[PDB]
């Protein structure tokens, strides 16, 4: 379409966490106001949004009242049901609609969607018996992983096979729910592209960032990725057929696996910004969360060049102490911090965008910080 | 001072404008919160800040209510009452202190200070009737300009004498209010400088910025100013100087005339983010709103390094219509717009921030855009 959604007009966000507050606060910049559905009051979101609808994502009427005042609706929330989405997508203006977000809520139903893309994965099968299992496990081998299809998140639901002593808590975790078993990837490091694609069918990708994580949470995005050209020009591409044969609207993280000699393999998706791309909003020409609003209000996206190499690492709850106590030692770092209520060990609090002229130099400042001893210790 | 204001506290703006709206977003990213004053609902300001307040600048109880509320008190309106700035670095907590920003509203006052910081002036008199006009005038002789001593912006209260003819003018302007005569410079161009200093005395400074009024309003800010290096490494100690001798605290604007022979005349000063320094939010590594928000909490300064060229350009109310009917054409364009309700010709609605490798493409896309085609009528 050539829909345009003007500065001055309402941006309705279902989900008002991290993700909805930085949307929130980039198209504020824009001259944008927000509306935000979130289940708990004074959200992340709520804190920048103009207007604050306090509701559960499943509840109709809510969701029905947030379209209403907003001239376009986008989401950080997925977990939006049929009902809900099939209303929206033909009663309000979802410009990124239903069916992206249909694919990547199942992980079999994903790597389904990418190899129709033409797209490697992992080798992979359904398992939704004892005996889809066992015939896995003969076809795919040792190593192999076993996954929920659904639900699934910080490695939760997660089972990796390495020999036959493993099975039984891999019967354990079928018996429980639909999973896939994927062989194993032996891979050199994981990275990620953020992707962008505009109503009209504009498109822009930002630079690789490699992606360390750390007890199944982000912990640093290195960017430029240290891998190598080929390496790098392949997952370029790999997400650019992805947008295109996805017909994207909106923000897509494409997360991967590299291997030492050269190949990549799609491991999931995001159908929205994503902690991988935070670097993008002190290091690139525009941040995922500006290019997103672009996107959905048909905009012309900006830039996505790389103006300095950047480290982004996560501070958690356990890390937010650290942090205020070593803040007259952040020169060269750019902290964010997302104004949540209370502080859990493991809940995202924010983070830190380390930039400067050399990666290990940029990595050094976090260590020398001593702020993730913890992290910087289970990698050793 | 090492008393430090953290992340999760309240920062409170006096002043609803554009320039407290774009400190409260730079704040927001750092989980600040905001409270602001402003005399009239909805400003910019107040449709991203928590808390706001409605009441006149000289509202005395509303002003002890915000301190009341507020961590850390900062300015934004140029042409606050004073007095209320000596209640409250007494009362509460004002780094930037009163002293600075009452040199800075008195144009005689402001030329002592830069005269006594050893910088050059054009050659001025005050005049505060007609025998001083007339006595200045034979003294100065043509070109000259009278500008009134209090309240002047956008050119308001100034009459050019190119010769006799205009003394008439300037006559009427002498009856209404105390005036300075000043010689006219026939510079160059016109550069500015943004000069930061924290709490704890760190300086930083910004790169040398072009700027080119119309109808003495800025149009555009081009950065890197198109001058020599020893011009503009002649700005950047100017800027450094004054930063000490006047003890500045936040931020420090400062407009300056370059003549032919390689000469600058300081034209004045600005203690706040200034319109000529709108591109850092786009162009370099540290906006002038985060550097001024670190600077009075205390926080280590950001870098400045201009991390792409430049062209910003003020999008005033004759423009608004023009630029979001033309919001398709924005290539390599980063838009920024205020919120304000009420357009009027000249007032400033938003900017433009047009990024590219090349300053004189960037330059042509601002022509191409025909929405600034009056500035450019009037230049040529
Ligand atoms: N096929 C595979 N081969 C090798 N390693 C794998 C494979 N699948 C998953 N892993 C490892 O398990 C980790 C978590 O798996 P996955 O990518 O499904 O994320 P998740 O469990 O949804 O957690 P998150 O919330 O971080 O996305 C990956 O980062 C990867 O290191
Ligand atoms: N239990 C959950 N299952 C699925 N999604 C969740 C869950 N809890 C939170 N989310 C969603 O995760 C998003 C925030 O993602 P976050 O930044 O924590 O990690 P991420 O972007 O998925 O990166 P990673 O792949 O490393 O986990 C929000 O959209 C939020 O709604
Ligand atoms: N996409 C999702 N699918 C399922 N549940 C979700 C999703 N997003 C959020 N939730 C639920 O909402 C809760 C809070 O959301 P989220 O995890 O994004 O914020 P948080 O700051 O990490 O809070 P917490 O640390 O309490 O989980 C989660 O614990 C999860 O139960
Ligand atoms: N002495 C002078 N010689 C030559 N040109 C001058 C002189 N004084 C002012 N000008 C021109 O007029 C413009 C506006 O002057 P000045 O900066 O005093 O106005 P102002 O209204 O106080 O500015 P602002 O809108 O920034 O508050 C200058 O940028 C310059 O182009
Ligand atoms: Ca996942
Ligand atoms: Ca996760
Ligand atoms: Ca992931
Ligand atoms: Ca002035
Ligand atoms: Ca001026």
């Amino acid at each position: 379409m050539t829909r345009i959604i003007l500065p001055g007009k309402t941006i309705g966000i279902i989900g008002g966490g991290q993700l909805g507050r930085m949307m929130a606060l980039a198209a504020k910049e824009m001259g944008y106001k927000i509306a935000v559905l979130d289940p708990t009051k004074n959200s992340p979101c709520a804190q920048v949004a103009d207007i604050e609808i306090v509701a559960s994502y499943d509840d109709l009427k809510a969701i029905q009242h947030l379209a209403e005042i907003s001239d376009v609706v986008t989401y950080e929330f997925e977990n939006i049901d049929y009902r809900c989405l099939q209303w929206l997508e033909k009663h309000a203006y979802l410009p990124q609609g239903s069916q992206l977000l249909s694919k990547t809520q199942n992980r079999f139903t994903e790597k389904n969607a990418i190899e129709k893309a033409g797209l490697p994965v992992a080798t992979y099968r359904l398992v939704q018996n004892q005996e889809q299992l066992t015939e896995a496990i003969a076809e795919l081998s040792y190593p192999s992983v076993l996954k929920t299809t659904t639900g699934g998140y910080d490695g939760k639901g997660q089972v990796v096979l390495r020999s036959e002593a493993d099975v039984d808590e891999a019967r354990k975790l079928a018996n429980a729910a639909e999973c896939i078993l994927e062989k194993w990837v032996p891979f050199e490091k994981e990275v990620s592209v953020i992707v962008i694609r505009s109503v009209s069918g504009e498109t822009k990708v930002f630079p690789v960032a490699e992606n360390i994580h750390v007890n199944n949470i982000l912990h640093e995005s290195i960017v430029p990725a240290r891998i190598t050209e080929e390496l790098s020009q392949k997952a370029i591409a790999y997400a650019k057929v992805l947008a295109d044969e996805l017909e994207l609207v909106g923000t897509l993280a494409v997360e991967m696996f590299a291997t030492a000699d050269g190949e990549i393999y799609i491991n999931e998706l995001a159908p929205r910004p994503h902690n991988s791309g935070h670097y993008t909003q002190d290091a690139c020409e525009t941040s995922q969360f500006g290019q997103h609003i672009r996107a959905i209000c048909n905009l012309p996206l900006g830039e996505t060049n790389l103006l300095k190499p950047v480290v982004m690492v996560n501070i958690l709850g356990e890390h937010i102490e650290g942090v205020l106590r070593q803040v007259n030692r952040l020169t060269g770092c750019y902290l964010h911090l997302y104004g949540k209520e209370e502080a859990k060990a493991q809940r995202k609090m924010g983070h830190v965008n380390i930039l400067n002229d050399n990666i290990e130099v940029a990595l050094e400042k976090a260590k020398s910080l001593h702020i993730w001893d913890h992290q910087e210790q289970l990698l050793e």
